[PDB]
RNA sequence: CCAGCCUAAACCGUCCGGCUUGUCCGGGCGGGGUCGUGGGGCCCUCGGACACCGAAUCCCCAGCCUAGCCGAAGCUGUUGGGA
């Protein structure tokens, strides 16, 4: 099974990756200590609007620091 | 004997709660949609309301069921316990 990952978890890889186990590591000890959820296509929706929304959040955090460079140098 | 219909999904509005507040995610209601000459969603351009079609639902009636009622035309002998 696929799972996004909340946390970094060694062999794994780093938080908000997704990434392939065996079930059983999954739904044993990942799911169920939570350091886990399921790669759900309604997941992997929920996201799309984590990354972009962090991405543009930044993608426009900085398009207004640049007028801070037009004008004060 | 005769007859065909409703939906799920996209898509839109909504209300609720979950939360890492996100143009999201999930659940509920509504709309939308229902097909194989493929169909629907969405986006463009066009004539449809007064078009007509129409129930398997509902309303009234007829008819029928559960009691009934009307209904024609004969009398005398005669044997016989009795016609
Ligand atoms: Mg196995
Ligand atoms: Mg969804
Ligand atoms: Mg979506
Ligand atoms: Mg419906
Ligand atoms: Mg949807
Ligand atoms: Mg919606
Ligand atoms: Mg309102
Ligand atoms: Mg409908
Ligand atoms: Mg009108
Ligand atoms: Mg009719």
């Amino acid at each position: 099974m696929k799972v996004i990952l909340l946390e970094p978890l060694e062999n794994l890889g780093d938080v908000g990756q997704v990434v392939d186990v065996k079930p059983g590591y999954a739904r044993n000890y990942l799911l169920p200590r939570g350091l886990a959820v399921l790669a759900t296509e309604s997941n992997l929706k929920a996201l799309e609007a984590r990354i972009r929304a962090q991405a543009k959040r930044l993608a426009e955090r900085k398009a207004e620091a640049e007028r801070l460079k037009e004008i004060l140098e």
